């Protein structure tokens, strides 16, 4: 089957298509932010994967929006995740760090002194985020109104991107994945929903994508353009983020305009977990069309959709995010049209071991 046949992804050969979605799974070391031996663990027992994609990452402290989520911007977290990237390799697979600002999707009292976190406009993001209470639990609170960033401020955003790359190419990932997807910073630029701004970061299309761009752009330059996949959810509505009255053509603007910079990849999150409408096949090959890269799709796959749709030469490859959470071995099962193992969504975030290491191989 295509779904196990090799494909060149950037810099690297991904020797199947099955990947491993980003998946916060908000078990890092308080204080710090710093991944952990088990998280090494997790990861290492899915090298099997086409390529891990991992759990968002901050680029800053700026960036923290959910207690337990790593980040890679201080030399100790680099030395942790130099430990991950090397067991990773150590298994002959293939690590793609996810870099994210949450922007507006974070809390006061995990943002630096206490204050409220940025975003392009100053409303609430009125979601839900997660932080730890005092016994190390995670637990479900609103988010914080933010504050509007100062034009003056972007340029060191967008420096905070390039920066946490130029860590990730030391830290020894594969690729790097930008969080442009699920309401989270660069998407609260994006939709004209998040961002009332009147300056050149807000209004028309152009400036909407004028900062994911910037950063892409500065991102190709720190790096390398076959170094950087890129993750939008650009039709429909994710995290009460929807994509405005025109989501298509402004989805095919951004599209057109990435592969102007020749990046590896472009991941598209289709659908939020509590639903959304489909794609068709005619809005994908509108992106196939316009991208030059790989694509890969996202949001509720199974294997019998990503052949299908990979065979019809509509996507390269296919990530899954519950299915490998359950699943270290999901290659080897779904090349041998083995059962999967039952999810247990308790343990998808904090805690430890427990539904977290413990899902077993064939
Ligand atoms: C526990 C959990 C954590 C997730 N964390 C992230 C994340 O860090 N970054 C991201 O872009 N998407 C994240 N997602 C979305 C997944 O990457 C993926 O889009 C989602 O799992 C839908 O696909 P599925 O039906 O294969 O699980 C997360 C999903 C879940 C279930
Ligand atoms: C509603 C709620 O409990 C929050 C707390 C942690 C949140 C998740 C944290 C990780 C995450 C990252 C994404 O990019 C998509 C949304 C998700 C999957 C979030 C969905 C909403 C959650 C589940």
């Amino acid at each position: 089957e295509k779904l196990f046949t090799p494909l060149k992804v950037g810099a690297v050969t991904a020797p199947n298509r099955v990947f491993m979605a980003p998946l916060t799974r908000l078990r890092s070391i308080e204080p710090g932010d710093i991944p952990t031996p088990l998280m090494g663990e997790y990861y290492r027992q899915r090298a099997s994967a086409g390529l891990i994609i991992s759990e968002a990452t901050q680029i800053s402290a700026q960036a923290k929006g959910y207690a337990g989520a790593p980040g890679l911007h201080s030399p100790e977290q680099i030395a942790a995740w130099k430990k991950i990237t090397a067991g990773v390799h150590a298994e002959d697979g293939r690590i793609a760090v996810q870099l994210w600002h949450t922007g507006r999707i974070s809390h006061s009292s995990i943002q630096p002194g206490g204050q409220a976190p940025v975003s392009a406009s100053a409303l609430n993001a009125n979601t839900r985020t997660s932080l730890r209470d005092e016994n190390g639990n995670a637990i479900r609170v609103d988010t914080t109104t933010p504050r509007a960033l100062e034009l003056d401020e972007i340029p060191g955003i967008v420096n905070d991107f390039r920066q946490a790359v130029a860590n990730a190419r030391e830290a020894g990932f594969d690729l790097v994945e930008l969080h442009s997807a699920h309401g989270y910073l660069l998407h609260q630029f994006l939709s004209p929903s998040s961002n009332q701004r009147t300056d050149q970061y807000g209004g028309s299309v152009e400036n909407r994508a004028r900062l994911v761009l910037e950063v892409v752009d500065a991102v190709c330059n720190e790096w390398s353009a076959d170094r950087i996949g890129i993750r939008v959810s650009p039709i429909g509505t994710f995290q009460n983020v929807d994509n405005g009255p025109n989501e298509e053509a402004d989805a095919l603007y951004l599209i057109e305009e990435l592969a102007k910079r020749g990046i590896a990849y472009l991941h598209m999150s289709e659908t939020d977990l509590a639903g959304g409408k489909p794609y068709s096949e005619a809005f994908r090959q509108k992106v196939r069309e316009r991208f030059h890269g790989v694509i890969i799709g996202a949001g509720a796959y199974t294997a019998e959709k990503a052949e299908d749709l990979i065979g019809k030469g509509l996507i390269d490859a296919v990530a899954f995010g519950r299915d490998y959470i359950a699943n270290p071995d999901l290659v080897a099962r779904l090349q041998k049209k083995a059962e999967l193992n039952p999810q247990r969504p308790e343990s998808f975030y904090g805690g430890g071991a427990e539904g977290y290491t413990d899902y077993p191989s064939l």
